[PDB]
């Protein structure tokens, strides 16, 4: 069907590596990549901490897999993938597609620091929280803003589901596209999510607009996804 | 100020009158309709029984609470209200706004009666639903059907809230309210709705497509709602 991008990260305590997974399709199964598409996926994902964004190493059974270079403290970081940007042909016109994942991870029961994960990355299309994800019960406003070429991007809807809400009679052509979440961004780009349940949420959000060089392709398609944690499972 | 169109009903056992309430505002605020908007709700709601549809009585404090003529016995209805079709202009072009609501009624304890309820009484953009609200519970799909001009209507976004999901912008930024629901229709307009939590539930969808006759306007916009209870 259509495939985006998504981030997750397994539980990890102080002292360990961090085991990520980067996800090419329909959330939240992760797939392997296929060969055609290979290409589609140049740079590893890259792990944001107080010194900056470091690369991560592709080490597992599958090719979606990702381990930091050196294990990390307790804390609150960022992990961010992108899909390169390419080119296709519709009807017909030329289309530059890009999507982009982040992923906010809290190593340690204890830790909600928010220096580092609410700096934007520079994400073409990017959601940038402002608060810790370990901080909101359900029912409270989780407070995000959306940036398109760093500046706000103003009466963009932004989605939100979880695993588990969406599963019934699911295969190859049923969708578990179900959210559980959705309104628009205000004047400054701003918006409240506001989670009914606990689990492993992700928040999408998508922008299509006129690719700036007329001369090279016509338009532009971008798709985003933030990924986090509602309630707590260790 | 969106100013969106729905409908709501009181807590009613059978034999006694059905007060209603119509909508035209943000949800969940009733307020008094305006004198400059009177016009565009020039014909009362109506009330749908095994009889048909009957017109009710705008009889109350304010015009916009309604009550039936008739008092109803007990079962599952629909109320049904309308605003009327008015021409705007947009930027220069004409576009021609319909808007609709419609609450299942659920008089009498026990009440899960699917005759009339799930039967389309002909609105433009419709959603008629295909189950009783009272026996879903908590986590449980609630499939409808979302009908255009008579047809199912496939790929449409439908979204759900609940009075209390959010609770905040009264006249500051006047946007939409917080949905706690999104979905769209697969190839015969249907959907599944999914009640996190109970209380009194609204669902949105909106069509915006070309005019039927292009000579008079050129766009048209529809605005249909679907109100209904879960638990309490
Ligand atoms: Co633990
Ligand atoms: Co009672």
């Amino acid at each position: 069907m259509v495939h985006r991008v998504w981030v997750e990260t397994a539980h990890t305590h102080g002292g360990e590596y961090l085991k990520a997974d980067l996800g090419y399709g329909e959330f939240p199964e992760l797939e392997p990549i296929a060969k055609d598409r290979l290409h589609i996926f140049s740079k590893p994902m890259q792990l944001v901490t107080e010194k900056g964004k470091e690369n991560m190493i592709q080490r597992g059974t599958y090719n979606y897999q990702y381990r930091s270079n050196r294990p990390v403290k307790d804390g609150s970081y960022l992990v961010t993938a992108e899909y390169q940007p390419t080119f296709r042909s519709k009807n017909s016109y030329c289309e530059q597609t890009r999507m982009f994942g982040k992923n906010i991870v809290n190593v340690g029961h204890e830790s909600a620091d928010t220096a580092i994960i609410t700096k934007p990355v520079g994400q073409n299309l990017e959601i940038v929280p402002l608060d810790n994800p370990a901080n909101i019960h359900v029912g409270e406003r989780f407070k995000v803003r959306v940036l398109f070429r760093g500046e706000p991007l103003p009466n963009a809807t932004v989605t939100a589901t979880f695993d588990g809400f969406d599963t019934s009679d699911r295969s190859k052509t049923h969708k578990t596209e179900a959210q559980a979440f959705s309104d628009t961004t205000d004047g400054k780009g701003e918006v409240d999510i506001i989670p009914l349940r606990q689990g492993f949420w992700k928040a999408s959000v998508e922008y299509k607009a006129d690719f700036p060089d007329q001369s090279l392709c016509q338009k532009q398609a971008n798709y985003t996804t933030l990924t986090f944690q509602i309630g707590h499972s260790h």
